[PDB]
């Protein structure tokens, strides 16, 4: 009977830190969602595992965030229209809200099937104060934090043996140095 | 009145391959309880191939649908750990895991077994008039005694037998196609 209004956020997580925290969370709080997944991609290599582990250990403590695994699982280079069909079979009941940054808004042209794909799901941009919100296809905007932490920069920060607490959840570290990710 | 639960049915096995008494067990236990949806469930041959066959043999049933969490996690996946997952991922979903009655049995030897048992509803699938020691509360579900097993059909495979009608027949394409089980 509920209808489950679920956000997505999509990427490779390679790894996952602070900023996609905050942009799941605020997204999918600040519109009132039930739910948000964090979707990590199969190939866009660090072992998909790995990336997995780390989201895992990431959303632990939290309820309002969970991981969606299925272009793991699927292989090879699953495109978003796939993943959101099989996903929208799979659960008729759902509203799915793909969370995207509002630099990505302007390359949803290029995106494979992108026409039937913004009948399947609801498309929400990240605003930017250094933008304007007018686009073709149909997406609300959200507000969240600007939080300007890239997973280049973190691991070129871990190769180089700088410090990366706090911009990364400390059991992703731990896990990290455990396992000797990213030249660690 | 209130918010219905949906009511989902998950069939858990290896499904190497995917065979047609997979399917009877999955509609019959999903239609004859009035369940929402049943969903196979491999657990973690190439993974690939069987995740193809099983979306090849369910392709054209809305009713039975494929969960890939076990593939996804890449490891020996404990069913308390799997469904402490996706009860947490849809907490308004009861679910009705499906096991042969013969496994019923020995449900207390699964690992925590008792707060799996608070966490999901037991199906048992079941011949009429079987009997089983099962003072564990599970659901009871008659079907039909199909008695087709993967090895069988594996190994009719590697036999050159005929597997018609106990396999999907764009099941037998794929393996054909793809050089399964030694063909
Ligand atoms: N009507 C339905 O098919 C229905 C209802 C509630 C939950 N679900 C959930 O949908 C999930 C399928 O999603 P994934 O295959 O991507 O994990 C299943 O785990 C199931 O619990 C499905
Ligand atoms: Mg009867």
């Amino acid at each position: 009977e509920k209808k489950k209004q679920v956000g997505i956020l999509g990427g490779t997580f390679n790894p996952v830190h602070l900023a996609h925290l905050v942009m799941a969370e605020q997204a999918g709080r600040n519109l009132g969602l039930d739910r948000v997944f964090l979707m990590p991609s199969y190939q866009p290599t660090i072992d998909a595992k790995h990336r997995l582990n780390m989201l895992e250990l990431a959303v632990e403590d939290n309820p309002f965030l969970q991981i969606e695994t299925i272009e793991l699982a699927r292989g090879g280079k699953s495109y978003t229209y796939d993943t959101m069909k099989e996903l929208t079979q799979n659960n008729p009941d759902t509203d799915y809200y793909f969370i995207i940054g509002g630099d990505m808004v302007e390359y949803l042209p290029k995106w494979y099937k992108i026409d039937e794909l913004t009948s399947m799901v609801n498309f929400v941009g990240i605003r930017r104060p250094g933008y304007t919100t007018d686009t073709p296809y149909p997406v609300i905007w959200v507000d969240v934090p600007e939080i300007d932490i890239s997973s280049t920069k973190i691991r070129q920060k871990i190769k180089e043996g700088c410090s990366i607490r706090y911009l990364v959840p400390d059991k992703v570290i731990d896990y990290i140095q455990n396992e000797g990710l990213y030249e660690y």
